[PDB]
């Protein structure tokens, strides 16, 4: 393969089969375009999602280092988080999540429910913090503290979405180039791109695997603006580490989740509802129901390159729809 | 062999892959004991279950009689009724669910949140009753009525615990044995014991595939004189069905489900907490953290034919953390 480099890493084994890529038609019928589903909401670890394919790598690294903890941060109702302490209790290292409430809510069911529930579950140390004003420098601070308690802490960035972490979704790249030689013709891909490793993963394998493709990340916190350095960075950082070029422009929507990260909008709350009563499919009102907003109002405006089939990435987050009944 | 007239029932693809069959080893070391587990809580549907294996063939029946409706019934929390309000969205077939407050609650997560939020999203129509006291007879009241509408109803018992739903644990077993072969010589098998079906399907296959090892069913709802002769007489039917003898006792266990169904424990709780602690695995306050004291305390009390390994089936559940969350 031109991706061989990847084997170099170690990883664990977290996910182990490729998860499916389904044709949902009802939905397509709906919209009247021919519209998959990448089911990494589907990974079998606490409720799943995009994350567990980045922790592969990371929690190998950690263990490689001799790390006996896990440090991380987000908010509240972080996915990431909780995939990070499912993972940690697991594998019987601790686990200090450093978290933040973004959108000033006291609400007791984003405060106490949905994933900030299953960190308890987890035994996850809590470490609340007013704002996730430099995440880096404030896990690294963090960590250098508990590592002067007697522990031994490996740090996870925001997302996981170091170029280590974004290997998951190179990995993930391979599974799609595999199961869409099935399927004539697909067009574009679209996909929540929030700390951006999914995206900037997706980017380097699709433009190797799938050429023709265009990749479209939805914001789900940021606009065109803010974001595409951040995706273009992490696309560059990743082709390096696996030695293969990366030429590809990084495409990004930002219409599509004011007014700001963590807060549910009208569109995106409405796609929920559709892949729900369509395809049975479960979306969260963080990232993939606005994402899938994104992906509709593409159709509606011709947004896309072409009309042909159209891969929606499920990164998951499904835990997080306890958390924000019935309003926050 | 002897399980092929099992290949005679129509049946729809829900599930795909074999789900996985782990080793849980840090479990195990705190029990013991070697612990694995069924992870049927990993089935692919709207947060996944047991009951997506009864219905693709209670389901793939519904079709093929030109149902357009499926109607079934239980508590407001149940998984069962939420897995089939997603298949019934999933295949653009009207659902009407019959939902009984089985404990007497007014918390609000418990009436609104966890599974019960998912029906809404699933477009389930919703008929409230006092009690469940004849569902048989209740549902098909409501089937009458929904058929003056000129909907085609199918009706689906509670739990989908008919011997035709029960193929599906007949077809678990199967895949348990393949699992297991060559791998790992099981001694045991624990599973949650409520409606039946999961437990007679699994005591038909397991009877003719693995017919040394020993199936303990955890009650979850009633004794061993009354939940006995239920299983009893599935095992029986499904027997009937596939051509085969069923002489295998049935085994059953009631310690562990007071005060009654849907009533969490203590020693349930403590069970929820160590799977999450120890393994990142997430049972449930109703099925499985019982059905897991009942694995613990048979192990504490030597209550196994021997000192061999366990396997676990993890049928789902979770949702329901978030509906008992904070209390009920
Ligand atoms: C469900 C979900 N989907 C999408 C994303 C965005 O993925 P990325 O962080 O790689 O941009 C996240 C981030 N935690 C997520 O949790
Ligand atoms: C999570 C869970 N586990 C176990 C059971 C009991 O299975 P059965 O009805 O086949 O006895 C149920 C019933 N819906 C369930 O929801």
């Amino acid at each position: 393969m031109p991706l061989h480099h990847l084997t170099r890493f170690p990883r664990l084994e977290f996910i182990g089969a490729p998860t499916p890529l389904e044709y949902l038609p009802r939905l397509s019928d709906y919209l009247g375009r021919e519209i998959y589903i990448k089911r990494d909401d589907v990974t079998p670890i606490a409720m799943g999602g995009n994350k567990l394919r980045k922790l592969e790598f990371l929690v190998a690294d950690a263990l490689r280092e001799g790390a006996d903890t896990l440090i991380t941060a987000g908010a509240i109702q972080s996915n990431h988080v909780r995939q990070t302490a499912a993972v940690a209790a697991k594998l019987g290292l601790h686990c200090v999540a450093l978290l933040e409430n973004p959108i000033g809510t006291t609400a007791e069911n984003y405060l106490t429910n949905g994933n900030r529930l299953l960190l308890d579950l987890f035994n996850t140390q809590i470490e609340m913090c007013d704002a996730l004003t430099d995440p880096d420098a404030q896990l690294q601070t963090l960590a250098t503290r508990i590592e002067a308690q007697g522990f031994r802490p490996y740090v996870i960035p925001v997302g996981g979405s170091s170029a280590l972490g974004a290997m998951g979704y190179v990995e993930s790249a391979l599974e799609i180039a595999q199961q869409c030689e099935e399927v004539v013709g697909l067009s574009s891909v679209v996909v929540a791109s929030g700390s951006a490793g999914t995206h900037a993963g997706l980017a380097v394998g699709l433009e190797h695997l799938m050429p023709d493709v265009e990749l479209i990340g939805v914001t789900v916190s940021r606009s065109v603006a803010e974001q595409k350095p951040k995706v273009i960075a992490l696309q560059q950082a990743i082709a390096g580490q696996l030695a293969l070029t990366a030429t590809a422009d990084i495409h990004l929507w930002d219409d599509y989740f004011a007014p700001g990260y963590g807060v549910p909008n009208d569109a995106g709350m409405e796609a929920v509802k559709l892949l729900a009563s369509l395809e049975g499919v479960l979306l969260d009102p963080v990232y993939t129901g606005k994402a899938m907003a994104g992906l509709i109002d593409g159709i509606s405006q011709k947004r896309f390159n072409d009309d042909g089939p159209i891969l929606f990435i499920h990164t998951g987050g499904a835990p997080a729809l306890f958390a924000y009944h019935p309003h926050v």
